[PDB]
């Protein structure tokens, strides 16, 4: 069973924790990777009901099981805050344009 289902992509809790640790470390260091400057500020335009506090940051979680290092991000993202608390696992898959839906 999947802990998070992002369209067709399957993630476990360990996949989420590994991607999140990698994202937070780059956030702490003031460093970014890729063309869309990951991790950046997630403004919550969709208005998701995240249990943890604002400011939020989006980072790519990959279907390959590899940590994001540049190039193509895919459609899947881990959302974390300033305290390294996970807000949610979101995806562009099944949402119009660059909008996001929550991973089930
Ligand atoms: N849909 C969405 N995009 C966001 C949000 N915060 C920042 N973005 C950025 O706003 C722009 C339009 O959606 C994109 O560059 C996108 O970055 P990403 O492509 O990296 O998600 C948000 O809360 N929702
Ligand atoms: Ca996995
Ligand atoms: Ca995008």
């Amino acid at each position: 069973a999947c802990d998070y289902t992002c369209g067709s992509n399957c993630y476990s809790s360990s996949d989420v924790s590994t991607a999140q640790a990698a994202g937070y470390k780059l956030h702490e260091d003031g460093e970014t990777v890729g063309s869309n400057s990951y991790p950046h500020k997630y403004n919550n335009y969709e208005g998701f009901d995240f249990s943890v506090s604002s400011p939020y940051y989006e980072w790519p979680i990959l279907s390959s099981g590899d940590v994001y290092s540049g190039g193509s991000p895919g459609a899947d993202r881990v959302v974390f805050n300033e305290n390294n608390q996970l807000a949610g696992v979101i995806t562009n898959t099944g949402a119009s344009g660059n909008n996001f839906v929550e991973c089930t």
